[PDB]
């Protein structure tokens, strides 16, 4: 593995950038002399061992976990790592001394950040949203997801000041309908800010803050490798290898430079992630491919997306608002609210159904009864929308499956909201979105675009029918009831034991490559959107996609749930990492994770059963480490017996660990988890003859965090696991 072969043809000797790298050299200097003096003064006074580290996160400082591999804990530990950084800039102007220099910037950013977080309690924070500072392994791993399958197409890491906040406003919209993730630093934050860019978690656009808070980019992307990848702390070359093949980052150098801007940049490069500035460069001071001058700001995005290798693909219908994932996750208050339907105001269903050819004129797009102008801001109207489908390889069993497209098609949409399903459903429209010109028929037009797009081979003509009187609404919620009760009744059919066919579901090797999931019908996969249904339907879709149908043959162990035919396709896409696989345990050849699980399970002998915690939950477990700890351990690929990561459905299912003792061996969850699932926790230790009150005698953190706390509650509630034997 040489990983510097990248770089080889940038710079033909006696034309090396000497400028750019004289800046480079200074600006490193500047950083690893700022982290010295910052590291000597905090020793002086803390002390030597005083405990040092960023909030919520498995990778101590991920910079240098990642690329030199030190757990590093206390101030003392910074110190040798420091001193390294600092032997390795050299004076000779070559672009592997840049590189070297840019690492070392880096790592004394990250030592800066973590002295800046001594400060730091979650009770006297040092930042608050919408800026975020170092950002959570949660985080990470919440859009870990939408980076696997490519619905972030990459990442902009933007630096500096845009000539003005017009600007600022103009590129940032355009990379946020393009749906890259954003890390923003310096003054561009608060142009965004001036111009009312939503920005935050939630809409996938961070505020990291300004100066060496722009490290909170790298640590977030070298976690990525630390994660999924599973890739070993301290391997250097295979991180950086690891950051250019798969995270698809660039940095936008905006405004006027200075040195230590310029190092960070450096450091950016290093790692493989080219530079794009809206300055102009003198021939001195550029690198082809990698430290690039795009002045026009009518070009930078493009300009960077290419020499990045980003492809993006876009609907290309005008849209009057803004559309993307960064605003899947919006919220519409009552005094932003223009209109909505549904949620218990009005009546309202969303149906998609299969059609004849005869029936349908593909892309006509109609709205039948008042349009949202019909009323004044914050009022409602009933919605029911009908999407006919008609294509040669159509099926009525893909019906669902576009159905649930409805959803995602429509929060992406800026100043769109849903919520809910079938004759539930919830939606919402903005005043901006209003203000805008957005209207039903846009709606409409969104939905035909989108489902045309993401299924072509199925899919040869598609309409929309936006039905807005209340009394035809309420006639025609019975005919999709008619299909919904189809649906339900089709899917009570399925059992572990009925069909014949698991599918496998790869999606996720994009990062994770030796994780192969096993999606059953009474086991969804671990990321909770991919039920056996939906693998079998894309199967159907793509035969050559990521979803593979395998028989249930050659029977090993009927009760742990362990077959010759999924251990070999295991065996075979796990890269002859993972031979063996039981579908009903966690105890012994547990199936594996990526890093994207809704929930870990933990098996704790002292209580003789399981805790579980989901990825939200913040706050110390029974087992002593909290979520983002355990899935450090649980995630990348490996085999982990008395650990597991699950998706949380999967709790309610009746298969649930079934060789374990399912339910029964559930001792701890966080109670906002339990209230989550309440009912189907119900419903199923009803069935299971544990009684409707179990959910009661499970413990969770306002019993305790520790065992001592944990085990008298569950002695006193007389809970079935204590009684049952121990798992090992
Ligand atoms: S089913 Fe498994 S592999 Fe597929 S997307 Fe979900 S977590 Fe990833
Ligand atoms: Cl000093
Ligand atoms: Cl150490
Ligand atoms: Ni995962």
């Amino acid at each position: 593995i040489n990983f510097d072969q990248i770089f080889e043809g940038a710079i033909e000797p006696g034309k090396e950038p000497k400028r750019l790298f004289k800046e480079v050299y200074e600006g490193a200097i500047t950083a690893t002399s700022y982290a010295e003096i910052l590291l000597s003064r905090a020793i002086e006074k803390y002390g030597p061992d005083h405990p040092v580290g960023y909030p919520d996160t498995a990778y101590f400082l991920p910079v240098i976990r990642a690329f030199s591999g030190e757990e590093v804990r206390t101030l003392k530990d910074m110190v040798p790592i420091l001193n390294r950084m600092r032997a390795q800039i050299k004076s000779e102007l070559t672009f592997e001394n840049a590189r070297l220099a840019g690492e070392a910037t880096w790592y004394a950013a990250e030592i800066i950040e973590a002295l800046r977080y001594l400060k730091h309690t979650p009770e006297n924070p040092i930042v608050v949203p919408p800026w975020t500072g170092f950002i959570g392994d949660p985080v990470v791993r919440q859009y870990g997801i939408k980076m696997v399958d490519w619905t972030i197409p990459g990442e902009a890491i933007i630096i500096g000041r845009a000539k003005d906040s017009k600007a600022a406003k103009k590129i940032v919209d355009d990379l946020m309908g393009k749906g890259l993730m954003l890390f923003l630093c310096d003054e561009i934050i608060e142009q965004l800010l001036e111009e009312n860019v939503k920005l935050g978690v939630d809409y996938i656009a961070y505020p990291l803050g300004n100066f060496t808070q722009v490290v909170h980019a790298a640590n977030y992307a070298l976690r990525a490798g630390l994660m999924f990848g599973g890739i070993a702390p301290g391997l250097r070359d295979a991180h950086r290898d690891y950051q250019r093949r798969r995270v698809l980052a660039f940095v936008l150098y905006l405004g006027e430079h200075d040195m230590v801007k310029t190092a960070a940049a450096m450091g950016a490069i290093f790692t493989g992630f080219p530079v794009i500035t809206d300055q102009p460069l003198p021939e001195d001071k550029q690198i082809k491919d990698w430290f690039i001058s795009e002045p026009d700001y009518d070009k930078i995005v493009q300009t960077a997306l290419e020499v990045r290798g980003i492809k993006i693909t876009s609907i290309d219908i005008d849209l009057p608002i803004n559309f993307g994932p960064a605003f899947e996750g919006e919220s519409i208050r009552k005094g932003d609210m223009h209109v909505e339907f549904g949620g218990g105001k009005t009546p309202s269903f969303e149906l998609v159904r299969m059609v004849g050819p005869d029936e349908i004129e593909d892309g006509k797009v109609e709205v039948i009864g008042p349009d949202i102008d019909s009323v004044e801001p914050g009022g409602r109207l009933p919605i029911g929308i009908v999407v006919d489908i008609y294509g040669r390889k159509m099926q009525e069993d893909f019906e669902p499956v576009l159905e649930r497209r409805i959803h995602y098609f429509t929060n992406y949409g800026e100043g769109f909201w849903h919520t809910a399903q079938r004759d539930l459903t919830w939606v919402r429209i903005s005043k901006e979105a209003f203000a805008k010109g957005a209207r039903l028929k846009h709606l409409g037009q969104l939905l035909y675009a989108k489902f045309k797009q993401e299924f072509p081979s199925i899919v040869d003509r598609v309409q929309v029918t936006i039905y807005t009187d209340e009394q035809k609404v309420l006639e025609l919620r019975e005919i999709a009831r008619k299909k919904y009760a189809e649906r339900d009744a089709r899917l009570r059919e399925l059992s572990d034991e009925a069909v014949d066919t698991y599918y496998s579901c790869l999606l996720c090797q994009s990062f994770a490559p030796t994780h192969v999931c096993i999606v059953s019908p009474e086991r969804v996969g671990l990321c909770g959107a991919i039920s056996w249904l939906d693998a079998k339907a894309a199967y159907e879709i793509n035969p050559n996609g990521p979803n593979q149908p395998i028989p249930k043959e050659g029977l090993i162990d009927p009760v742990k749930g362990q077959w010759e035919s999924f251990n070999e396709y295991i065996y075979k896409n796990s890269q002859r990492t993972i031979e063996r696989m039981n579908l009903y345990t966690i105890m012994e050849y547990p199936m594996t994770s990526c890093g994207c699980f809704e929930a870990i399970m933990a098996y704790l002998p002292e209580l003789n059963g399981f805790m579980i915690v989901n990825r939200e939950h913040s706050g110390m477990t029974p087992i002593g480490m909290t979520f983002s700890t355990l899935a450090g351990m649980v995630g990348g690929g490996t085999q982990t017996p008395g650990f597991m990561g699950i998706g949380k459905s999967y709790i309610g299912s009746r298969k649930f660990v079934k060789a374990d003792g399912g339910l029964a061996r559930v001792v701890w969850m966080p109670k906002d988890l339990k209230e989550q699932l309440r009912s189907i926790i119900e419903e199923r230790a009803e069935e299971e003859g544990l009684g409707r009150d179990f959910i009661d005698k499970i413990a969770d953190e306002t019993v305790g965090t520790t065992v001592d706390e944990v085990l008298p509650f569950l002695e006193e509630k007389g809970h079935p696991a204590l009684s049952m034997e121990p798992l090992l």
